[PDB]
């Protein structure tokens, strides 16, 4: 799948968030183009002039993210975050020459991503009470992946002794884009476990934290939910869903070539920390088939 690389699978079936640490500074945030970052300003200008409602939003920056030894007490992963906006994100990962940017990284700083904006973007695996996973049709009128599936997820925007606020507003941002666009009560969901963190190398390697969420109504209930905001209440197409069973051999189906990159990454990660029992009593054979 070369179009998701993993660049964290979280130990312990995954993590909360009282395990995780972050530090947001400035040292990692996106360097200045080589020839000045009035290319991303011209970018901007130019859009503005044919569509000038849009607006700029921030975003956190994904510089790395840091495992603790497993078996160890303490925090168990560092986020190292920058600061970054939707207006970088069109003048770098969403360039023509998003490519060259790259190599130029690679060239000066020793680092393919130095040049690019890598806003972070969440997602949900989320489990129903009757075990399916929820998932959603991209209207194929957007810029990005149109008319594929998709799972809940957004890129939350800004506002470990600030660091502890950072993870929270995180994880509650999954949780709210749940609500937002599955139109689901918050005290339906349990409190998000990071699976991982997975790159969109269609998207010039930017990252999404990807999160397993379990809600306590069955599909039945998720869809009235979903459906009962009405085609307004949703950016989405259509909502459906399939078997934890079946997930395991996803990749083998014909969904999997209309999944976007970052949805292939939630449901990697759900099948290798949720999924792929260690124990005897989940290994054996009628509970977990061979091949
Ligand atoms: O947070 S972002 O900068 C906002 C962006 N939205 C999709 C999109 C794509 C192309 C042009 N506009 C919007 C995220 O994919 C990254």
């Amino acid at each position: 799948d070369p179009e998701v690389t993993l660049l964290l699978q979280c130990p312990g079936g995954g993590l909360p968030q009282e395990q995780i640490q972050a530090e947001l500074s400035p040292a990692h945030d996106r360097r200045p183009l080589p020839g000045g970052d009035e290319a991303i300003t011209a970018i901007w200008e130019t859009r503005l002039k044919a569509q000038p409602w849009l607006f700029d939003a921030p975003k956190f920056r994904l510089h790395s993210a840091t495992l603790a030894p497993i078996g160890s007490r303490g925090p168990q992963l560092l986020l190292r975050l920058g600061l970054t906006s939707y207006r970088d994100f069109l003048g770098t990962n969403w360039s023509s020459s998003a490519a060259w940017l790259r190599q130029q990284g690679a060239t000066d700083w020793g680092d393919t991503q130095a040049y690019l904006a890598d806003p972070l973007g969440v997602g949900a695996a989320l489990a129903t009470a009757d075990d399916f996973l929820v998932f959603l049709r991209r209207s194929r009128q957007v810029a990005e992946a149109p008319g594929l599936v998709d799972v809940p997820g957004g890129h939350p925007e800004p506002q470990d002794l600030a660091g502890q606020l950072v993870v929270h507003e995180l994880f509650s941002s999954v949780l709210q884009e749940i609500c937002d666009e599955v139109n689901l009560p918050l005290l339906t969901l349990s409190q998000p476990l990071l699976l991982g963190i997975a790159r969109n190398e269609t998207s010039a390697g930017r990252a999404s934290a990807e999160f397993y969420v379990q809600c306590s109504l069955t599909s039945e209930q998720v869809r009235k939910h979903y459906l009962s905001g009405g085609p307004e209440a949703h950016e989405s197409t259509g909502i459906f869903f399939v078997e934890t069973q079946n997930v395991r051999r996803l990749p083998e189906t014909e969904m999997w070539a209309e999944l976007c990159p970052s949805a292939k990454g939630a449901i990697i990660l759900y099948n290798r920390v949720q999924g792929s029992p260690t124990g005897a009593a989940l290994g054996s054979p009628a509970l977990l088939p061979p091949l």
